[PDB]
This record gives C-alpha cells, structure tokens and sequence, in this order.
C-alpha cells in the first residue's frame, strides 16, 4: 500500500520570476531579484585563483557599481543597472534602478534543523529543476548542486507569502550541501572559502521519525504501535546518548496524535524499539526508521490540513 | 595573577538612542526605533489573560494603527504616529512618520551558539543596564531579566556597524531567558506563547573552552599543557558523548595558537583530561572549565588586537 507521501515542492513558479545571472569580472553565478534589490553570494567577486583564502573586505572595496551585470534570461528579459553595491555576511546585496514587476509578497527566516523548503536549482540565471530538502541537524541538506548552481534559493510559502530561507553556496567532503540565509550568515559552522571544513555529526530528525510512524498508522500499518508509552523528558535523556535529536512537540504532530488515536508517547517508545531493528518487519516500504518527512508534510499530504 | 579578562559589552550609547517604549490596551515593553520601523515583540498585542495560547493572526486583524502607542523618552523625547502596522514571525513591525535620526549604520544577523553579544536591558522604553551573554548551545542565553523588558535587545559591532542579532522574549523554567532574531524567528525551538516548553539539553562550547586555556597559557598558567595531542575528528566524538560541542577552528582560536606556539590538538587532549578534574588544581582562578569567554575575547583583552 502505496503511503500517498512523496517529495513535494511548492510550484516554483513564482521564484522563477525572480531568478537573474550575475556576472562580476570572470565569475558568474544565480542572483534573486526583488524589488530594487538583487542577493548572490559574495564569492562571485573572488578570482578563482584566490578561492582558498579570499579578503572578501578588500574586494568589496574594490568594486564599484560597474563590475557587476546582472541579467534575467527567462521570461521578459533585461539587463538591469547596478546603483548601489553592500556586502551583508556572505551575500552581495545589489540595488538595481529597476523594482522587480514580478516580486512576490515575501519575507526572509531561516529554517531550522528538520523543517523542509523546496530549492529552486539554478545555473546561468535560469532555473532548471526544483527538489525538497529537510535541513538536516548538523546544518547540510542532501541536496543536489552542480558548478554554477551557487545563488540556487530554498524558500517555503505561507498563504501566498514567499519565505526565503535559503542560498546555495558550496558541497562539503561528504557530498551534502549548504549555503547562507538571507541575513548573511552561513547555517552551521561553515565558511565560504575553498578549503575543507570540520563538518559536524548528522542525526534523526525525531519529530520527522514521529511523523512518519503518524504516516504509517494513517495507511493501516499499526504493527509497531504498543501500549506502551516514553515520556518526552525520558525520550530526550535516550535521544542524547543514541544520535537522535530532542522532541520537541508541535500543534501539527498534536494534529496527527487527534486523527490516529495514538499518543505521541506511544511512538517515543516504539522509535527507541524500532532504532534497535525492524526484526524483518517493514514500515511503509522501509526497514529504517526515516526522517525526511515532516509533521507539517504528513498532514498536508495525507489529510490535506495546511 | 589576574587574567585581564572581564565580561566586555560595547558602549551602549548608539544603541539607547534606539528604545522607545512601545504600549498596546494595557500591556506595554519595549521597541527597537530603526529609520521609519518599530520592532517590538508580537505578545504585547495579547491580554495578559490569553498569553497561553493567543490568535496571533486575529490579535492583528484586529488592531488599527490607533491601537499603538510609541514613545521615546530619553534624549529628545517623542510621541510617534504609528502609520502602518504589520507581524513578522514573533515581531511586530510598526511604522512610524518619522525616521529616527539617530538610526546607527546596522544590520539584522542571527547568532550562534557559542558566539559573545551585548544586551541593553531596557524597562518601559528607557535603558536601564548592559551586560554580555554567550549564546548557549540549547539556544537559551543567562542573562538578567524581569518583567517588562521584553524587547530588549541585543546586538554586536563590526566598526561602526551595529549588528543586532537579539530582541528578549521570554524566561525559560531553568532562569535562562531567550528571544528573536529579527527575522522573526525564535531562537532554538520555542514559542512565544505562555505554556510549558521543552528545554533542550545545554552543552559545553569547546571553541570557548579552547580560547579560555589559551588565555591561561597566555598569563602564563600552563602546566596542563602536554606533548599529547586529540585531532579534531577524535576530540568530536567524545564531545558528543560528553555533552560538549563539535569543535570548529577559526582564524580567531588559530591567532591564538600561533602567538603561544599551543596546538589547538594539545588543547583538545587536556580538556578531555581536564573534564575528569583538576585533580586539586586551579586554572586562573577556577576548578572548572569555563566556556563564557570567546576566542576573538582573548584576541582582544588580552592580546590588545
Ligand atoms: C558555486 O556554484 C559552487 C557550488 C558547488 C560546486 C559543486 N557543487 C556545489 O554545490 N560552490 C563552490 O564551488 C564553493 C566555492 C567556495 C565556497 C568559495 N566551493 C565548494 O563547494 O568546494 C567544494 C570542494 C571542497 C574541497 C574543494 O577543493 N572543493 C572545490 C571543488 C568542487 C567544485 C569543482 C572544483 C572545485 C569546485
Ligand atoms: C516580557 O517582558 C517577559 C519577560 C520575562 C518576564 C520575567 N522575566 C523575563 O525574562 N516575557 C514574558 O512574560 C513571556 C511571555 C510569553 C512569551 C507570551 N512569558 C515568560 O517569560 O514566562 C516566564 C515564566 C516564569 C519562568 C518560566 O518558566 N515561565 C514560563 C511558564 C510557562 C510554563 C508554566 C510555568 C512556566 C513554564
């Protein structure tokens, strides 16, 4: 029995719209464009033959307005005048004489570890497809980025409120990905220079871990579900010793909890069975426990609650 | 000897221009008066009787630009019309006809555990005390608080920038306290809401540890330093088995290893040692660990950079 949970993104079209090129000297990369605004990282001012240990100081202050073309090659296309040039953390935040006709109503946040966004994948300023991530604990997502993808944005919506979390700006030794929120400072412990980083340890995601078990009692399958029950403050001390992340609860989990019958210390225990083999059992597909589905995910997908 | 080390916040003038006291019906706290905005907390909107589990978004339906009242009373004091009202996350953005002129150079950032900020506690909008707190690794911060200083705020300087990174919200059940960046987002995973929250567990910051036995070495207290070295690799996973953070080098701890000529990897090995016990002994002044004070601290109070 199929789960009716897949990797759902948000339509992109909206971002889309907002997609430019920026070019500085040799270096180009994707910029976001809204109002007279226009975010890319700021590695786009470094010589590639200075990646490894850049003064990202002295470069800005030896640009002016015009060492920067911005382009927008999709839809109406235009060639936009840089007036103004700042530095903020690791991005560029260029001001155009032109506000973007297509900007969506929009904020900035930034996401936290096991809360997903949809990215919107970039190169050359034109968009070329679109996944969903979860950010992971230790401040990667497992995403899937080539050479010229940095300036891709991660965003969520609300309602018709765009909220921009995410720009892509480099792969780690282990093949995930990270890159700045749009107050400029990069998730996690990274730095934009061409060296290799310490990259912290992963773990599960427990509300996802949660959620997905929630999933799995929606499509029938109980098997895992006893009367047994782990308090929160319990799960926790457990979680710290085995690699998962504390519980912390959500009206959205409390949501899955109402519809199931199944209280969500029911599931703090069966994770902490589970966690020590499924004893060739499978749970909607798997024989391992999965956090990449979120309560929010869940209850959209499953009960269409948004 | 005396380490030269103290808690250093910046000067708190550029930020006192800032705060306005900032009233909705009968609740009042603070503000934050930047160009034309007004950040406040969004619980200043919600009766005292409904903070459990208020309707955020009907609270602000609900409100007018009539409902606020924003005052600035130290300085050149100022009743300001508020022209435009919206809710950012847990902040509200109130506009005002009137840019303040003493809006600072600044930017919006959000800090990380382990990093140092300064704090101006503030009550009914005037500036009251400044001190320094570290972000903890459960994204709580210890601070000094009471009722009424919601919307306090917090912030770090990069020249004349002011970077504010911080605005007060709330007090955990453990005395630690924490608040929003100004993205609206809280920190860590807590609401603003007046109920029951689980606590993450705290750990120690490495990177501070580190600093604070450089700046030991540094007055010339050494005698935990050894040949033995832990790499980074080793020394992070028995710091998450020993309720410590991962260990991340910057160029800050390396400026640090250079000038006493101590791998950071000897320091990693004592710490290991160290979390057992001092075995009777002291490290400028203390028999345990201390990780309040920051690599770029030791560069600066110290060092003299
Ligand atoms: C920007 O478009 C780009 C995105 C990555 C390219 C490959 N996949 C991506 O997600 N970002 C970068 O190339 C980073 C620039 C830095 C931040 C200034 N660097 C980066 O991601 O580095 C990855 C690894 C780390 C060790 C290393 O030498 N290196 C760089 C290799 C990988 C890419 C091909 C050749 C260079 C870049
Ligand atoms: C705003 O000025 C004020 C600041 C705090 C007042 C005391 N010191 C402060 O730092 N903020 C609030 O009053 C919060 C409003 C919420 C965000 C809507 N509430 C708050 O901080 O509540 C604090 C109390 C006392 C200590 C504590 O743990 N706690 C929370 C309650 C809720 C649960 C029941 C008992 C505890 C846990």
């Amino acid at each position: 029995h199929h789960s009716g949970l897949v990797k759902m993104s948000h339509p992109s079209g909206d971002v889309e719209a907002c997609m430019v090129q920026v070019t500085c000297g040799s270096m180009t990369l994707n910029g976001l464009w809204l109002d007279n605004t226009v975010w890319c990282p700021r590695h786009v001012m470094c010589p590639a033959d200075q990646l490894s240990d850049p003064n990202y100081d002295a470069l800005l202050i030896s640009m002016t307005n015009h060492s920067f073309s911005v382009q927008k090659h999709i839809g109406a296309p235009a060639n936009l005048r840089v007036v103004g040039h700042a530095m903020q953390g690791t991005l560029l935040k260029l001001t155009v004489d032109v506000a973007n006709p297509s900007t969506p109503a929009y904020t900035f946040t930034t996401v936290k570890p096991g809360a997903a966004f949809s990215v919107l994948a970039c190169y050359n300023g034109r968009p070329t497809g679109t996944f969903t991530v979860v950010m992971r604990p230790n401040y990667t997502i497992k995403g899937s980025f080539l050479c010229g993808s940095c300036g891709s944005v991660g965003y969520t919506k609300e309602g018709s409120v765009i909220n921009f979390c995410y720009m892509h700006q480099m792969e780690l030794a282990n093949g995930t990905h990270t890159g700045s929120a749009f107050d400029g400072t990069m998730y996690g412990a990274f730095m934009d220079k061409q060296v290799h980083q310490v990259q912290l340890t992963d773990k599960y995601c427990s509300v996802n871990v949660v959620a997905w078990l929630y999933a799995a009692i929606l499509n029938g399958c109980a098997w895992f579900v006893k009367p047994n029950r782990t308090s929160v403050v319990s799960f926790n001390e457990w979680a710290l010793a085995n690699q998962f992340t504390e519980f912390v609860g959500t009206q959205s989990v409390d949501m899955l909890a109402v519809k199931t019958g199944v209280a969500i210390e029911q599931l703090l225990y069966a994770i902490q069975q589970l966690y020590t083999g499924f004893q060739g059992k499978q749970i909607l597909g798997s024989t391992m426990l999965e956090d990449e589905f979120t309560p929010e995910d869940v209850n959209m997908q499953i009960m269409g609650v948004v």
